[PDB]
């Protein structure tokens, strides 16, 4: 795992691809945010596959290997177009696991090269509702009917990201423990949005154990409490980022970003608070 | 620098993406190679930019100005379509230097995007004998001369990636040093390609002064091999941001053992193998290293022991 490693980094040998999994830097956005108080954030960008699921993807398949009902050399299963497909193939390929991945024809063509590149079989499901660029409820329903179908006849393992709690138990072992050390305990606030929420729920979790007065907002597009951001400033902070900071990432980091910065200016918090979020993924890992 | 640094990315703050750049891991490479000997690579993709361009780029502009040549808040350009433009593009951010970047309308936009987000000034250079998809060397003169032209009005500091010596020393100073500590000196190869040279000569130089028992390779395109000395048949390959026709001006034949060859299809192979195997998507050159790699460990010209070194230069998300 990434919490009893003996592995050193930096002056040593890396023994896997796992062990590039976690003990993410934590960066000072100084130039971003100048003062009063200091923004930081993860860079979950700087795992393997370039994306904060390289954490979930190893404890969802680490934790059903230990618990017995994955076995050696068996088949895994997932429905996903995005980091999830990434992180669990990157896992399933050192640890020697075949994996399937089900997605909507919908999707474009190059969310499934990392994928296939670190040796997952994409099957791509005929949209039922949705047109190329618009993958649908529907055309979603279909990909996940396709895999329930492979896994009956297969007996593969269901990964189910969205209701599997080793998702949250990931942050809660590694995210959590990592900031509190990283600040020194010093952290006035936390932020993130949710898609499965097992980065905000078990991150929040550690953080309000160590110290129950650091407040946790969820990022919210168009618990403490909640900040709403729009697309537009998503764009903005995402281009700030790499103008100011040198870091290309995705749309969430610019929701991220924009939502934290809000946050400091609020005057709910200490003058002088440090406040951390989530560099979640790169920005190679969209077209355009 | 990367040499003086008492930061702890691990269990402490990272200041900025210039600590980021350098002090990769070095992974083994023990499911695609179970034995015998190993294979061992440094993994450059885990600069912030993805590619261990990061450090040539920070050792350039870093030594511009202790050097006095470039002055705070002035004006950087370099010509360039690569891997080159997105780490100056991070340390001119981080530094906050105004940097321009040329390069041929013949280049893919996707080529831009990075550069461009990272707060690269890019100007688009029209063809004189490629059309798109074909950058000729025509082309890219005429990418030359809009800088040098936009030089002459702005008097930006150019990089001039392809002879500055602070390329090398980059990589003598940082990645020699990381695999000599890494490994705690037991290294019997080292093989990477050449574009600029600078990964080579300066990781080579650094290595052979602890060791000169350490046998160091060229990574050359089949039918592109100027470096081995070899006639050039084949100019176009896959091995993107290396095998440039033309021995490096760069390089130091003192530092040089031998060449090791590789077809576009063995990079694509082990390209594959390395991610179906490690979970690693890297690029095209990184496919040629490690094949390069694998070759040399099968060959028996070195010990059955051996511990052999090559780069992973950048993800695979950048093609
Ligand atoms: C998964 C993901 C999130 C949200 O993470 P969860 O832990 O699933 O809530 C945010 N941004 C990106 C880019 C992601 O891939
Ligand atoms: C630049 C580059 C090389 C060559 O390294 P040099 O130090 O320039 O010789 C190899 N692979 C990739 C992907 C590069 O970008």
């Amino acid at each position: 795992s990434m919490t009893e490693s003996t592995v050193d980094r930096i002056n040593g040998i890396t023994p896997s691809a796992l062990d590039l999994i976690g003990n993410t830097p934590l960066i000072a956005l100084d130039r971003l945010w100048p003062g009063p108080g200091r923004l930081l954030a993860k860079c979950e960008f700087l795992n393997p596959t370039a994306s904060l699921k390289d954490r979930s993807s190893y404890y969802m398949i680490a934790k059903a290997k230990e618990s017995g009902q994955l076995k050696d050399g068996e088949s895994v299963i997932e429905v996903t177009s995005g980091n999830q497909g990434g992180g669990i193939a990157c896992v399933t390929a050192v640890m020697g696991h075949p994996f399937t991945v089900t997605m909507s024809k919908g999707n474009s063509p190059q969310r499934a090269i990392m994928m296939n590149a670190l040796g997952a079989n994409v099957i791509l499901v005929d949209q039922v509702t949705g047109k190329p660029g618009n993958v649908t409820a529907d055309d979603v329903a279909a990909a996940e009917e396709t895999a329930m179908k492979i896994r009956e006849e297969t007996n593969a393992y269901y990964v189910d990201q969205f209701n599997n709690p080793t998702n949250c138990l990931a942050h809660y072992e590694t995210t959590g423990p990592e900031i509190w050390r990283q600040t020194n305990g010093r952290i006035d606030a936390f932020l993130v949005g949710c898609g499965t929420g097992g980065c905000f729920v078990g991150t929040s979790k550690f953080l309000k154990e160590k110290n129950p007065n650091v407040r946790c907002f969820v990022v919210e597009p168009e618990y403490n409490d909640s900040i709403s951001v729009s697309d537009e400033e998503a764009i903005e902070y995402r281009k700030l980022l790499g103008q100011k900071e040198g870091l290309f990432c995705g749309f969430t980091t610019g929701g991220n970003i924009a939502a934290a910065i809000k946050l400091l200016k609020s005057g709910q918090l200490p003058k002088d608070a440090w406040v951390v979020t989530i560099l979640c993924d790169s920005g190679l890992k969209y077209p355009e």
